[PDB]
RNA sequence: ACAU
DNA sequence: CGATGT
């Protein structure tokens, strides 16, 4: 603690996983809801938690905000900080577009600086994200 | 185990 | 109950 209430929050939402993915980002201390990406018909909630913390580095450094981000994904902050996300999903004509937007992100990265602070969400003390899908 |  | 990840 304590919660830093000036940050972008993101999370996922999948209809099955693999199944239909998206993620939205939203204003942590109002919920306003920032970006929100199409749902792409294949892929894993790692990949989006990861698509997702990358779309907030580049929406804030397009702003020329230093907000922190906050997930709840250890492994999508991680993917991050190695700017390399290494899913199990298979690779094929169905799961394309996912792989595209994984390997664009990650170009990014590495193309790219920010100083903005990838901090974990405390779900345990603090509850559900506040960009959380409601689906669970 | 922990995080989803 | 199933799956994705460190
Ligand atoms: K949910
Ligand atoms: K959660
Ligand atoms: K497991
Ligand atoms: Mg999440
Ligand atoms: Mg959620």
């Amino acid at each position: 603690e304590e919660i830093i209430w000036e940050s972008l929050s993101v999370d996922v939402g999948s209809q099955g996983n693999p199944g239909i993915v998206e993620y939205k980002g939203v204003d942590t201390k109002t919920g306003e809801v920032l970006f929100e990406r199409e749902p792409i018909p294949i892929g894993t909630n790692n990949m989006g938690e990861f698509l997702a913390i990358v779309h907030g580095l580049r929406y804030l450094k397009e702003r020329n905000s230093r907000k922190p981000i906050y997930s709840d994904s250890q492994t999508a902050i991680k993917w991050v900080k190695d700017k390399k996300a290494k899913s199990t999903l298979v690779r094929n004509e169905e799961t394309a577009l996912i792989w595209k937007l994984v390997d664009e992100a990650e170009e990014w990265l590495n193309t790219h600086t920010y100083e903005t602070p990838i901090l974990k969400w405390q779900t345990d003390k603090w509850g559900e994200i506040k960009a959380d899908y409601g689906r669970k």
